[PDB]
């Protein structure tokens, strides 16, 4: 009848738990497994819960001791499943750790925050001390001697840009997410202080319905879903809490400025916040993309939006009831009448023609996904954003001059923020192709033209010629070029982008740049594929010697004329830590991304450019929560100057944008913490710390390269110990390599090792780091630890890979190696093991801990709990490894107990990666 | 800054306040004004505001000591505002009094439950310690001897039908209620516990900007609205609370039911609960009804449902992702795939199929509205629910099968109980027409065929006539019939009702019925006018002799073998008890209809029909909240039997159902009063009680005929003292008389005397009854206090008149003599106010009550907080009256203070009303 | 239940004792009983009054419903 209890108990001995009322996490688990249990029962019979139960436990009795006979218990239970009972068990695992992941959003949202606190930065690395809105204005008026009306001036001018990219492991169905908020729902309902018992009785019975739906929403899928379905479950979020969040956080922002003495508000059209996309752009080693997924998302991100505002609008029609207008509405509604709402509503004659207009830019934008033609002419749609905004300016004015200010400022001025932060589309998109892909469209052209081969030519000749056709008095080339299948699809992208209109786009990213002519090609081959609006080019820099380069790079392109005047004082850049640390290691590049982003903004400042960099993948910026406001303070001086873009990363966006007050926070955060900086960039490091920092880059790049790159047997374990060639040939996105290491992109090689809970790429190097710079000088240590305290860069590089290692489990890489590895190669599994704890024991010691995540419970108690379900993900998933590698391995299974091993393979290795989230 | 805590002050030295942390209403009533006020000044300007608190503090004055000099002096104020000064003002008192109203709500709506409680039929006057439905099932298998399965099966068997009608003075339009309905919600949550400083700056902001919003709402409008822009108006509660209430608590049945130990749900076709409507139907004594108007108001019902069906199955489809269905639905699926969804998502594709039709019904019938034709076939469109129906019972019967009810239990059962309770319409249409309307197209069809003159007929001939017509082998009349236009009218309204689908229709109602020959004559007229499914015909009895007849009239209908073959062993009859108290005197038309329904249970017992009373206007059981609770426990024993059908007056509706709390309770406590009374019927009189009401009614009637009837001044009176021939004028809604008293409607007549502040029609009567009572014999007095504390008619038929002498002062009436009525005419009104107090007097002693609404504190605040505003309008009204009938009455005009009398005079007739809502 | 078995299944536990087990046992029960009414009457002490209440007799019988010397004053 009551198991809660037992459940409850068993959970709290393995977490010391808190008196807080706010503390409930546990109590949320054990409510939510309960019901779980229960449903299991109901569809499965007892005998299939027993055994779900009993594999809870023994992952629990592991995560108690670390014994890993534990391992090889579970082992001998999961091996012995037919493959029906294996699926469902998988599946059983996964429910809960999604569940568990539910609770955590909870328990974050509604937690207290810290009335008293220092104000140093380390507040700003949690949500319960981070500074809020207002209390950042109040420091800059306070501590930074700013008048509000300088705050306020810069926040007009100030544009926070987040770029949605694909899941890696496959993005949730916008109806499971539904279902997971229903869930979130009723979990904080239950625990309302302001209602009653049968309240209470219904919601116990809502939320046990819920997480059976959610359960029974799982269909099995193999075959991937198309680029075109993938960037709609992404678009998801907009609907769920965007599209709110956006004006409830712009009104928050007018509260804070109440508050600090401006009574102005901030202007609508102020571009605060802009959402842009990858999804359906980016084909860097992705030939799924074509030129026909780019056209397709363009139109459904046109027709999502628009079906948004036209849906919006009916309510804004209902509000609007007021007679009282000025005499330019009057005159404006009168002719709509004469050309069905009476001339008494003038403000429902101007929104009703405002909806038609939507209702067609939404039907012609249809159609033409559907057949590429409309009956429905452009003239009747909106193409840009400004014929959107003039007929709501006017009933804004309107209202306003008849006195009715106070009615503006609801429900329209949300509106006008809506329209003006999500435009026409709801995102702009980027592409994204990789810079050999240029050059071989460039060597077709030139050896067509019997002129020799670009690609044969010098660097230097390569401008000079670049800029000699981008003032050609004359067309290069015409459709009787012959080309290969990739040069036309190329081409083809680029006349994707001469069609469709200019406000569909944003950067035109170059993956692998390393050139000045890298960035002139594409304003070449823009040019001549006739882009009236060229996009911004930008270049992303990836390895250690590009980012060496990289600012004589960008010295040289400013320096030229035409390019100089071509981007009318702006330039972005783009850096990508998971693929800088792919290629030296995650603290060489660290340190370098540092550097070159000084470096850069030097060279922009002295030819007088205004620098954009986006953050890519896999930096400190992308974790979410207040570590995401630390490490935007923590951004070297300068590199911000009014323009944050940063990668909204796939496997983290649930957490940042699920939640409705997990979004608004988010918002906040990436607004507080960019205006900051600004105007209160952190401390310089001292000489001396730069020196240990080259120092220590020089020996982390040398242990990291000489076992990922020199040791002749390191990509055999590496494909033994890790799932990489399957998560390659049962491709969750992408596809796996362009070879060895080098050829392997970065999200494949964050994931095999964050399948096993090693986590290599993100540690290694480190270790030798660390040692190096205490046994040369003992002094080191104490400066190392005076880094930590007071160096925001470092404290944040180094809680990151704090983190990653309360995701860690030696214990399962070593299970892998026995079960997987042969022998042969044990030795040297062990040795990287030795590596794992050396490299700990250094970051404990620098960072005066003596526990993972001593200065973050909250963190430690979160991942200690998700720990005993994705335990078991992963003993599933190595012995079933083992079987699908090896025909010749069986066990007695047993009979049926519940009423493909690639099906469950896919599912343990979605479960592991909803487990860990974001690593490096 | 802060007169917040003064207006607090001076509201609490009015009303002696509480210390339950659940009584807030008068700190709600302080910030709502404090806004108010604020909003004012910004509008009109410092100086208006000022004049607003300068008649409030006025009037806040009278209510404290009543002194008479006081409405004079706020009538010297009042007179000398120039016209566009006075229509602010008076629009101000209107809009703090809508407040007021908003205020109230939020305090009912959170006001705790009582815990311990007597558990005797007092509790069931109040919200508060009424019985919710779990406590009414356990009291029936407790102290009434009921297994839950006797319990559950009365409830299935049972309806309640709500039938909605024309708000007397106006319908307040669909903008106004949704915002009336963000002011309750902003209120609410500045009072809830779970949230923060910000969030309250915002909901302050919020509710400031709302109530400007509500005040700017204001159109100005002497000329009417429609019939279909009125029944339009009406239907809007479905949109806010009930659509989702009705749902909402047939699940709390179900829990209910599980509580009791029934573990089955109310099947989701049980009609529990279903809506009638009579906007657009009823034309009786209103030629504004035409035949056309009703046609339209099907369609626009028609049009209503099926936008809401489309609307909410778009939600299901979400919710519906599951893929395991029984072999019948993917049967199904995979024919509609085969004629835009995946097959793989079965429930998909046949609620995508569904949609479709909605969105079919939903244009043919915009269409016929617009245009009298459709392209769009019947085929294509549902006609019949039944149609509807189907394919959802094939989702619920393939989840159930496939171990998922828990998922069919949620929103798809939700649907199916919305379904089966709104049907394809939302309403149901009565139509309702005076029986001599039905004798003219009779004496028609006579006349013209040469065989004589119906109207000359007897009530024996009559029938004898319309039987062997009923059964007649031959066709009455043609087209060619000649006709007068009323004539026309009444032929053309059964045209329409030929021609329609019989679900748009309910009762034919025969006001002024009498006769079997009354019915009989609508019957053969459906019959030759070719309505193949006839509505049911119901009499509404209105005088006092013709309640005596009823029962003999019934008698002979039943012993008509065609009738009786024809009924199907059912017979509604209506009674309306304002009606019958505008004939006879409220007391005595109260003890008429116990008798009445007695009777006419008696004979439908005898004949084995069912017989369901229709309750019309007037009656306890139209009070709403608690009192309508004891209201249907109170009636006479076997009288509902398991079928209640009432009138929801436009005047209550706003407290029954705009707020969702106080929906769900109206749904409740009809549920649970119907249920409770047909297994535990009251008490029966004593013998010496039933001889006493019988003297004391013989002398109440004539008290109030002597006054009403035979007074030779009193219409003159009435005319002067009374804004009756200003509502008739400026007609709102029907038309005034159909001659004297006799010829004036009943609801005029009320409306009359509520504006006065005085209510004559529901009180004169009853001082003469007791009175005589206690002199006759001084024990009656005792046995007068006994029926109070034991019979439940009794008391709820003093608590009525008490509540409407709580709404009551004789003060206004006096002013309203002065100003208005000759001096000659006096002493008359003296003496009616001196029969006022002598009435009230005795009431009270009776009740054993010192105070009006000793027993009613809740209630009593309730209406003393409404009384300052309603005084300023009631005197702004005399006043105005004085303006409009007098021309050679002047007053020197303030020069005008902000930055037509006839539509003051509106204004203040609206406010006055929903200041006094329902009394009789 | 008011299953009388039970009466006798506590009897043929209470007759097997030794009188110095039998002395203890009876102690402890004793001493729950007292513990008991110590629990009520904290129970009573701070049990809330009730606001509303009909003023009639019967309301006069229970602490939570009776008159307080103010009340009775007033009435
Ligand atoms: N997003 C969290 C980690 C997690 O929730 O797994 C962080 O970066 O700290
Ligand atoms: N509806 C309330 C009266 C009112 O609210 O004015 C009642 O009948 O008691």
């Amino acid at each position: 009848l009551e198991k809660l209890a037992s459940i409850d108990a068993q959970l709290r001995l393995l977490v010391p738990g808190k008196v807080s009322e706010d503390d409930k996490l546990i109590e949320y688990d054990a409510l939510l497994l309960d019901k779980f249990l229960d449903i299991l029962q109901d569809l499965h019979g007892e005998d299939l819960k027993e055994a779900v139960q009993e594999c809870y436990e023994l992952s629990a009795e592991y995560e108690g001791k670390h014994d890993p006979k534990k391992l090889e218990e579970l082992g001998s239970v999961l091996t012995s499943l037919d493959p029906g009972d294996s699926i469902v068990i998988a599946k059983a695992f996964s429910h809960m750790l999604n569940l568990a992941n539910l609770a955590e959003e909870v328990q974050i949202a509604y937690r207290r925050r810290i009335k008293l606190k220092r104000g140093d930065f380390a507040d700003e690395a949690n949500a319960t001390t981070e500074s809020d809105i207002e209390e950042t204005f109040k420091k800059l008026v306070l501590k930074l001697n700013k008048s509000p009306e300088e705050v306020f001036d810069a926040l007009k001018n100030q544009t926070v840009d987040l770029v949605l990219t694909a899941h890696p492991t496959q993005s949730v169905r916008r109806s499971l997410l539904q279902k997971h908020g229903r869930i979130r729902n009723c979990l904080a309902q239950l625990y309302a202080k302001d209602i009653t018992p049968d309240d209470k009785q219904e919601l116990d019975e809502a939320l046990h319905r819920e997480i059976q739906a959610a359960f029974r929403t799982d269909e099995i899928r193999r075959t991937p879903p198309t680029p075109q379905d993938e960037m709609r479950a992404g678009m998801s979020y907009f609907h769920e809490t965007i599209w709110k969040g956006v004006p409830k956080f712009l009104r928050r922002v007018d509260t804070a400025l109440k508050n600090i003495g401006i009574n102005e508000r901030v202007p609508y059209n102020a571009p605060l916040i802009q959402f842009s996309s990858w999804m359906g752009g980016d084909r860097d080693g992705n030939p799924r993309v074509t030129p026909e997924v780019t056209r397709d998302v363009c139109l459904l991100a046109r027709m999502m939006a628009s079906n948004m505002y036209f849906s919006q609008i009916e309510d804004l029609m209902f509000e609007m009831s007021m007679w009282r207008c000025n005499s330019e509405l009057r005159v404006r509604a009168e002719e709509l009448y004469r050309t069905q709402v009476p001339p008494t509503e003038p403000y429902r004659v101007i929104l009703g023609d405002v909806r038609d207009k939507l209702y067609n830019t939404r039907e012609r934008s249809r159609h033409l996904l559907a057949h590429g033609i409309s009956d429905i002419p452009e003239e009747a749609v909106y193409t840009n954003v400004e014929q959107f905004l003039e007929p709501l300016e006017l009933c804004y004015r309107s209202l306003c001059d008849c006195g009715d200010r106070v009615i503006a400022d609801g429900s329209l001025l949300d509106f006008l923020r809506q329209v003006s932060t999500f435009g026409l589309s709801l995102v702009k998109l980027d592409i994204r192709q990789e810079s050999d892909r240029h050059t071989d469209v460039l060597d077709a052209i030139t050896q067509h033209l019997e002129i020799g081969s670009y690609r044969e030519w010098s660097e230097e000749k390569r401008q000079e010629w670049l800029l000699a056709e981008l003032s050609g008095k004359r067309p290069l080339f015409g459709s009787d070029l012959p080309k290969t299948e990739e040069v036309k699809d190329v081409l083809d992208t680029f006349n994707v982008l001469a069609e469709l209109p200019s406000d569909c786009f944003g950067a035109y990213i170059i993956s692998m740049a390393t050139s000045p002519s890298d960035v002139l090609a594409v304003e070449l081959l823009q040019r001549e594929c006739h882009v009236k609006h060229p996009l911004r080019v930008v270049p992303l820099f990836e390895k250690l010697a590009d980012l060496e380069a990289a600012p004589a790079a960008m010295a040289r392109l400013f320096s030229i004329d035409w390019y100089r005047n071509r981007i009318d004082g702006k330039q972005e850049v783009m850096i990508g830590y998971s693929d800088s640390g792919k290629d030296a290691g995650r603290f060489s590049a660290a340190w370098q991304l540092y550097k070159a982003q000084e470096e850069i903004i030097k060279v922009a400042k002295e030819f007088g450019v205004k620098l954009v960099i986006f953050h890519g993948r896999g930096g400190t910026v992308g974790r979410g929560g207040g570590p995401t406001h630390l490490a935007i303070l923590s951004q070297p001086p300068d590199t911000i100057h009014g323009s944050l873009r940063v990668t909204v990363q796939g496997e983290v966006i649930e957490q940042s944008f699920g939640e409705e007050h997990l979004c608004f926070r988010t918002l906040q955060r990436f607004c507080a913490a960019t205006l900051e900086h600004g105007m209160n960039p952190p401390i310089s490091p001292r000489p001396e710390w730069r020196e240990l920092m080259d120092q220590m880059a020089v020996v982390a790049t040398e242990e990291y390269r000489s076992i990922v790159f020199k040791e002749p047997r390191f990509v055999e374990y590496f494909r033994l110990a890790t799932p990489e060639l399957e998560y390659g040939r049962m491709n969750i996105g992408s596809r796996p390599s362009k070879g060895g290491i080098e050829s392997l992109r970065a999200i494949p090689w964050i994931f095999a090792w964050t399948q096993t809970r090693f986590h290599l790429p993100v540690w290694l190097g480190f270790g030798a780091a660390f040692k190096h710079a205490i046994k040369k000088d003992s002094k080191n240590l104490q400066m190392l630890q005076e880094m930590y305290k007071t160096w925001p860069f470092f404290r944040v590089t180094i809680d990151l890979v704090e983190m990653v290692f309360a995701k860690g489990d030696p214990g399962i890489a070593a299970l892998n190696d026995k079960l997987l590895v042969s022998e042969d190669l044990w030795p040297f599994g062990e040795s990287l093991r030795a590596n794992y704890e050396e490299t700990k024991d250094y970051l404990l010691k620098i960072a005066g801990h003596r526990d993972l995540l001593e200065g973050d419970p909250y963190l430690k108690q979160r991942i200690r709990l998700r720990d005993s379900y994705i335990t078991t993900l992963n003993v599933c998933q190595a012995y079933t490894l083992k079987r699908i590698r090896d025909p010749n391995y069986h066990v007695t299974l047993r009979p049926h107990i519940s009423k493909g091993l690639e099906d469950t393979l896919i599912l343990t290795m979605k479960g592991i990666a909803a487990g860990m989230q974001n690593t490096g």
